[PDB]
């Protein structure tokens, strides 16, 4: 139903996984962190991050572009995304969109 659903996001992402956070910072550089997921929903996470090292104050924005990534057995399945809703400078919302693709797979030979 029309609640900002998903479609094969939890195939890869889950609910307690963690993702990267790569934040395109237009102005400062990039700042790209790692969070835990605490709730997914289709489209949808929301994250606390994974640790001290956090973002400079007014920074972090509501619909920043971030791109996201995660390892489940087989290759990165990362996601560029926005932030969607943000409520801290660590706790917020990610909005998948583009699709998750198998974009890297760990090339170790």
């Amino acid at each position: 139903g029309m609640s900002a659903d998903g479609s094969e996001y939890g195939r890869y992402f889950e609910q307690l996984q963690k993702v990267n956070l790569t934040v395109r910072l237009g102005d400062t550089g990039s700042f790209d962190g790692t969070a835990a997921i605490t709730s997914l929903k289709g489209s949808l996470a929301w994250l606390e991050l994974f640790g001290a090292e956090q973002p400079p104050p007014n920074t972090l924005s509501e619909g920043a572009e971030v791109s996201v990534s995660v390892w489940t057995g087989g290759a990165l399945c990362r996601c560029d995304g926005r932030v969607e809703t943000l409520r801290d400078d660590r706790q917020f919302a990610i909005r998948l969109v583009g699709r998750v693709r198998e974009l890297q797979r760990r090339e170790y030979f």
